[PDB]
C-alpha cells in the first residue's frame, strides 16, 4: 500500500550539483507515510544506478565537492512493460516496480524532452511536463515564437541560424533591437553562453561564443527591470503561487554549482499584490501556452512602468530546500512535503487520463 | 572489413502499426546491401522490442490485412548512457552488437512523436529524421499551426478545445468563427484516425466527443477549398523540395500544375520545413486553392514508405530512386550526430 516513488536525480548536465542537492531535499521532505522512496541516480556519464539512501552521496554539505557515490548496479529500462521496467543492465534482474518518478535531473536531459520520452516508453508515470511542452521550454526560440503567437509580451529578438547567421549586420541587428542586446544559444542553462552586448566587437564574440553551445542563437533587446519570478503547479487547473523576486547582478558559470547560482532571493516579491496578481495571472497564460503539466517555475521583467515581460520558463526548476519554486508555495500555504505530494498526485492523474485515451 | 550496422525500428503500439510493417518491408527489401547490415528492432503492437530475423519477420507478408510480427524470443531493453552495446537482452543482459544508426519507421505515437527520439538520444544512437522537439512539435497539430501563423505561412483558421474550454464555444460560435464545413481532429494522431467533417450541430458535438477519445486537445478547422498537393523535403540544413504530387477524387505524380504553383508550393514547404526545425525528411501536405493560394494542412516528420508511397515516389518522379534515398537518409543521420557531437558542453 506505499507507492515508489523513483527520484531521478545527478546527470550529465552542468545542473548535476544543483541535481544532487534537489534530490537530498526532496528525500528529506517526502512523507515517508505514504511513498517508499527509490534512488535513481544518474552519473555524470549518464548511467543510471539504484542507489542506497544511507551511502548515496560523498559531501552532501559542501555545494563545491559534493557527489554521487559510484554503484555497482546500473540500470536498463524496457520498452513496453508496464511493472518491472526498470532492471539490472548486466544480468537482467528487476527491480521492484517504481509507481511514479520524480525527475529532477536539471537541464539537458531531464529537462528537454528526452527523459520524459524514455519514461513514456516505460509507461512510467511522471511528475512534470511532458516530452512536447520539456522540449519548447528548453529552446528559447521556440518558447518565444509561441508565446509572441499567444499576444504575450517578449524581448524583441531574432533567432540566427547556421544558415542565416551573417544575413544580419551588427548595424542590422542594431536597428532591429536596439542597444544593449543579450545573445544566448537557444538551448542551454544557468547564464553559460549568454553574454550583454553594448557593441559590435561584443556582438561578434558573444555570437561566435553562443554558437559553440546550439546551433541556434537568440538575439534579444535588453529589458530593464525587476525579474520576478512565480510557481505554477497543476495539470487542467494550473495554480499560482505568490512571486518572488532574484536579483542577479553583472559583477560575476562559476557558481553553476549552486542554484540560482547564489542570486540574492526574496520571497514574497516586495511589490504590491495588483502587480504580484497581474503576473500571476500572466504566468498561468504563460504556462497554458506551452501546454506545461505538474509544475513550471516562470521568470518575468517588470519595468518601470509595471510591464510584464516574459523570460523564461523553467519545467525542472531547482527544488532544494532553500530554492525559489518550493519557497515560493511554503509562502502561499503549501509546505514542502505537501507540494512534493501534490506533485505526485498530478502526475498519477495525468498518467490515468493519458492511459484511458484510444490507439484506433 | 564491416559494413554499418542499421537498426531498422518498426511495428509499434500505434493505429499505424501494419502500415509501419510495410515501410519496413520495404526499407529491408531496398537498403544497399553492399553498404549496410540491417538489424530489425520489430515493437509488438503491446509495444515491447524484439530482434527479429529477416529470413522470418513477418506473417502474411504478402497480404496487407493479415500483415503481422512474426513473434519473438529475445525482448529488448536499453541502457541509457552507454554508448556502445546500449541494446540488451531484457531477460539476461546480453548485449546485441552495437548498432551504429536507427532508421524509425514507427508512424504515429510513440515513434514519430519525439519519445522514441528521446529514447535514442540517451542512447546516443544516431537516428533518421527529426529531433524530439520538432518530431513533437509536428505531431501536435495545435503547436505547428501556431508556428506556422508565427511564421507568416497559411493555415487553415482555427480553434482549440480542451477539456476546460470545450463547452465555452457553441456550434453556432464556431460557425461564426469559421464558417461551414469545418473539420474536427484530435491534436495528436495519425492518419485520419478521429477526423471528421462537420456540417451541422449533431455532427460537432459527435465529431468533438469523437476526438476526445484520442487526445486531451482538439482541433476544430474551417474547411479549405483546393486540391490537396505534396512535397517531399529531403535534408537537414540545405533541404531540397521534391516536385510535387497530388491526391484526387488517386495518386498523380508529378501534380499537373504550372512550374510557377509547383515552385511556390516546393519553396512553402522548405520554409514550413525550417519553421518547425525538421531534419532527415518531411512529407508537406498543402491545399492549393482556386486564386493559387497555398494553405499548409500537415508536415509528417515519418511519412509512409513503402516503395509505393507518397514520399519515395515524389523522389523517383524527381530523379532519386528508393535506395538511394534510403542511403542519402542513414548519412543525413550520421553528419548530424557529427554536428551534434562537436557542440561544447561547457
Ligand atoms: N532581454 C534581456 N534583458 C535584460 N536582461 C536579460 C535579458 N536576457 C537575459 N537577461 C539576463 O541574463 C540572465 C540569464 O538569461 P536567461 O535567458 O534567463 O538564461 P538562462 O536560461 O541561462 O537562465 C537573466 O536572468 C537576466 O538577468
Ligand atoms: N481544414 C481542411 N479543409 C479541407 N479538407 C480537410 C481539412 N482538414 C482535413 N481535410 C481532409 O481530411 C483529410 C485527413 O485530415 P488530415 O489533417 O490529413 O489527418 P491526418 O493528419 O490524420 O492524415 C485530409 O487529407 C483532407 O483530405
Amino acid at each position: 500500500a506505499k507507492l515508489r516513488v523513483g527520484i531521478v536525480f545527478g546527470g550529465k548536465s552542468a545542473e548535476h550539483e544543483v541535481s544532487l542537492q534537489s534530490a537530498k531535499n526532496i528525500v528529506d521532505a517526502i512523507d515517508k507515510t505514504r511513498f517508499d522512496v527509490v534512488l535513481l541516480g544518474i552519473d555524470k556519464a549518464g548511467q543510471w544506478h539504484v542507489n542506497d539512501a544511507e551511502n548515496y552521496l560523498q559531501n552532501a554539505d559542501d555545494p563545491a565537492h559534493i557527489a554521487l557515490r559510484p554503484s555497482a548496479i546500473s540500470l536498463a529500462q524496457v520498452p513496453g512493460k508496464h511493472q518491472h521496467q526498470l532492471i539490472n543492465a548486466q544480468n537482467g534482474q528487476p527491480l521492484p516496480t517504481v509507481d511514479v518518478i520524480f525527475p529532477i535531473v536539471h537541464g539537458t536531459l531531464g529537462e528537454d524532452g528526452s527523459l520524459q520520452g524514455m519514461l513514456r516508453v516505460a509507461n512510467l508515470p511522471f511528475v512534470g511536463s511532458d516530452v512536447l511542452s520539456s522540449a519548447a521550454c528548453m529552446d528559447k526560440d521556440v518558447a518565444k515564437r509561441l508565446l509572441r503567437d499567444a499576444g504575450l509580451n517578449i524581448a524583441p529578438f531574432i533567432t540566427l541560424t547556421r544558415t542565416n547567421r551573417h544575413a544580419f549586420s551588427f548595424a542590422e541587428v542594431e536597428s532591429r533591437l536596439g542597444l544593449p542586446l543579450f545573445v544566448k544559444p537557444a538551448n542551454q542553462g544557468s547564464s553559460v553562453g549568454v553574454s550583454k552586448v553594448a557593441n559590435e566587437a561584443q556582438y561578434q564574440q558573444a555570437v561566435a561564443l553562443a554558437f559553440e553551445f546550439d546551433h541556434k542563437v537568440v538575439v534579444e533587446q535588453g529589458i530593464k527591470g525587476r525579474e520576478i519570478e512565480c510557481a505554477v503547479l497543476g495539470n487542467d487547473n494550473p495554480q499560482a503561487s505568490t512571486c518572488g523576486e532574484i536579483v542577479l547582478n553583472s559583477e560575476f558559470y562559476d557558481t553553476k554549482y549552486i542554484d540560482d547560482n547564489g542570486a540574492q532571493v526574496v520571497v514574497p516579491a516586495q511589490i504590491p499584490s495588483e502587480v504580484n496578481d497581474k503576473i500571476r495571472a500572466i504566468a498561468i497564460q504563460a504556462y497554458q501556452t506551452l501546454g506545461c503539466a505538474g509544475m513550471a517555475r516562470v521568470d518575468v521583467f517588470l519595468t518601470a512602468d509595471n510591464e510584464v515581460v516574459i523570460n523564461e520558463i523553467n519545467t525542472l526548476p531547482g527544488f532544494t530546500n532553500i530554492s525559489m519554486y518550493p519557497k515560493l508555495w511554503q509562502a502561499s500555504g503549501l509546505g514542502y512535503t505537501d507540494l512534493i505530494s501534490r506533485l505526485i498526485e498530478l502526475a498519477l492523474e495525468r498518467h490515468t487520463a493519458n492511459n484511458a485515451l484510444k490507439t484506433t
